[PDB]
């Protein structure tokens, strides 16, 4: 749909299945509320979170569970989890890509923001 | 110091001098607690957040006004802000050394975790 | 096919698209000799490179000319091109896709080997 | 010196130490010439692989040997090598922070250029 996230492993270079990813819509009493949620799939992805009907401009936070992930591979991780803040205000392009990869002591998060 | 930021800028290929970075610390009531602030030099460096006594245990919270940064520069960035979460000292005091490298649509962190020797 | 390249754009936040990408393969000479190559989509992917009848085990280098794609943005780019040398021992999984993320200072490459 | 590189590891928190790196020049045949190479130290950096008068004008090639890292380590690595190509003091000198993110299946470079002011 209009809001995809994928996860990449940087150590078993592998999409990182299964992970736990929260999103959030800051509301007016500017605190975070849910939004929409999910587990990455075998491919690292996670599709179909919104649609476009209710995904309004506004900011919102998605949330990577990157502790429980890497605690199962018995790693022990630095971040208690991956944020990433942005201001949705299609005004002209439509899909937002949220792309994270992990590393445990190290992520590197890019948008990817396309039209069709 | 106990606690050292580093910001870098990959458009430019130089360091981020006056990012702002506030650092928060999760209080007893599951609350973020300002603990210190400060803005990167001209190295893009920032030491002096605290100091050993006043570091304890607890999960932390640095955050980088990326927006601010790119925004006086005339770009218009994907990002809110860049915000390190991490569980600190919890095995005696260690040295930690968060450094972010800055795109306008990208960011990528690393921690670098030394021991004093305590 | 069995060898596909990602390319994304760190300061537009969007694929890289028309890229020349070259790959080459280390020929006992232990010099680099043409193997395939392509410019880059408009998602800013590479495939069908190659097939698995002639992706044999041995030494690939992948180049990808970042230096014409930032000058064209009329961007002034650090590097002259980034490479990824890698061993291809087809002994498990079978597909890779090398990824790279472009910043004109700086560039992040990640390897996905996957089996499906 | 004119060339610095600072080498960090991404799995364990730490700089990586003991990384051997080899520097080459584009030969006037378009050959490329050993023109220095070292090893990264405890805290995971290279200096004084050259002077102000040795490094003119040129396409020079870092190459990082991240391979023999990781295999000293236990995890068999994607890349063989990670390799940094680029022109320098084309427009005079500068001083370039050559630095790499390193993970077994990745990697990330990025470099900083600073002025002498000549
Ligand atoms: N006192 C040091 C400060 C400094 C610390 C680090 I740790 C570092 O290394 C990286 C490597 C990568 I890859 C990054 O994305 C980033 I941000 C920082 C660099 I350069 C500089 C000095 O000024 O000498
Ligand atoms: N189904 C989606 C999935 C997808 C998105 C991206 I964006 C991507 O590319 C990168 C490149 C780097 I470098 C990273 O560190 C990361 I994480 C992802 C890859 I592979 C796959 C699509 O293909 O559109």
């Amino acid at each position: 749909c209009p809001l995809m996230v994928k996860v990449l492993d940087a150590v078993r270079g592998s999409p990182a299945i299964n992970v736990a990813v929260h999103v959030f819509r800051k509301a007016a009493d500017d605190t975070w509320e849910p939004f929409a949620s999910g587990k990455t799939s075998e491919s690292g992805e996670l599709h179909g979170l919104t649609t476009e009907e209710e995904f309004v401009e506004g900011i919102y936070k998605v949330e990577i569970d990157t502790k429980s992930y890497w605690k199962a591979l018995g790693i022990s991780p630095f971040h208690e989890h991956a944020e990433v803040v942005f201001t949705a205000n299609d005004s002209g392009p439509r899909r937002y890509t949220i792309a994270a990869l992990l590393s445990p002591y190290s992520y590197s998060t890019t948008a990817v923001v396309t039209n069709p």
